């Protein structure tokens, strides 16, 4: 049954919440992103109205095959009306698509559902400068201060150099690159602009890359692998067997591989700085995990808060053992004597 993480108070509404069949009192069905554990549930046979940014609506009719008539795409930055209860969509900074979702109660209180987000400064200036937040929340998946990372830019410039120096040591190197959900597409996409190639991949990723309205894309991807040095893998074959078979498959074009998993967090980032990250070897293929989040680090989110002064944080992340709901609680009452809400 549905947990009460994932209902709005004094709404008929349901975040992120499809797995549960039909939840009781709920009208409308929010989905904040295109990730499995967030839209598990949904199908051609959903016939309730499901609100959600525009890219997400372009793969709930293309990938899962909802019905158009089902789909309510909502503009960013803009106050709408739905069921009679004003909400706002503000980009989340996860993956294409992913937004935040503000919620102004009949009643006068404001609630803010952070769904998955990367906090940043730039997000202290949108909608949310302009009024006060009663109830937060938020995505705490890296809510403990030992989760430190580089931003996006160093690991992207750490990637571009060391892909531009391997290609240009040996031009029948070839790169490939994990994924196994949207996000992440910089990664790939950066690589393959300083090499002057497409990225090559299955029909079925291109397709899920079509939907995102991503400026310039027919332009960096492609479905013929024979004409690309950049090749996008799932993320279960980036390890040596894996890769040593597809290297087989290239016909002997290519005499290495150099591989990037672009993980989360991973406890070299306590002890190592980007600039000193080494890869696994075998053979004539390397292997780099690269600490790549679109997810808030620690002081990240810590700073957020601290800004956003809510009267109640309500975690939907880490929440299902006692040790970790009590250590999230700890940090959040340090945070706000700290700054004094
Ligand atoms: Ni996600």
């Amino acid at each position: 049954t549905c947990p009460f993480y994932k209902k709005i108070p004094g709404t008929g509404f349901t975040v992120d919440a499809f797995q549960y069949g039909v939840v009781e009192g709920c009208t409308a069905y929010f989905l904040t992103h295109f990730h499995s554990d967030h839209y598990a549930g949904l199908s051609k046979h959903f016939t309730f109205p499901v609100y959600c940014s525009e890219i997400t609506g372009n793969l709930l009719k293309n990938k899962l095959h909802v019905q158009e008539q089902y789909i309510h795409p909502l503009p960013l930055d803009t106050e709408c009306i739905v069921n009679g209860v004003k909400v706002v969509l503000l980009d989340a900074n996860h993956c294409p698509g992913a937004v935040m979702i503000l919620f102004y109660l009949p009643n006068g209180t404001v609630i803010l559902h952070t769904g998955d987000f990367r906090a940043d400064p730039s997000m202290e200036r949108s909608l949310l400068a302009d009024q006060k937040v009663h109830m937060l929340y938020l995505d705490t998946t890296y809510c403990s201060p030992e989760y430190t990372f580089p931003s996006q830019q160093e690991v992207i410039r750490f990637a571009i150099n060391t892909a531009f120096e391997a290609v240009t040591l040996n031009p029948h190197a070839l790169v490939v690159c994990g994924t196994y959900s949207i996000g992440k597409e910089k990664v790939f996409l950066a690589i393959a602009d300083v090499l002057g190639s497409k990225v090559g991949m299955s029909q079925e990723k291109y397709k899920t890359l079509q939907c995102l309205n991503i400026p310039e894309i027919n332009s960096l991807i492609t479905t013929d692998m024979c004409s690309s040095l950049v090749h996008l893998l799932p993320m279960m074959q980036i390890n040596f067997k894996g890769l040593q078979s597809h290297l087989k498959k290239c016909g002997g074009k290519y005499n290495q591989i150099l591989a990037f998993r672009p993980t989360g967090w991973t406890h070299s980032n306590k002890f190592t700085r980007i600039a000193d990250v080494i890869p696994q070897t075998k053979g004539n293929i390397s292997i780099y995990g690269i600490p790549y989040s679109e997810h808030s680090s620690y002081l990240e989110m810590k700073r957020f808060v601290q800004w956003l002064k809510p009267q109640k944080i309500i975690p939907t992340v880490n929440v299902g053992t006692w040790k970790s709901r009590s250590t999230m609680e700890k940090y959040f009452r340090e945070w706000k004597l700290e700054a004094g809400y």
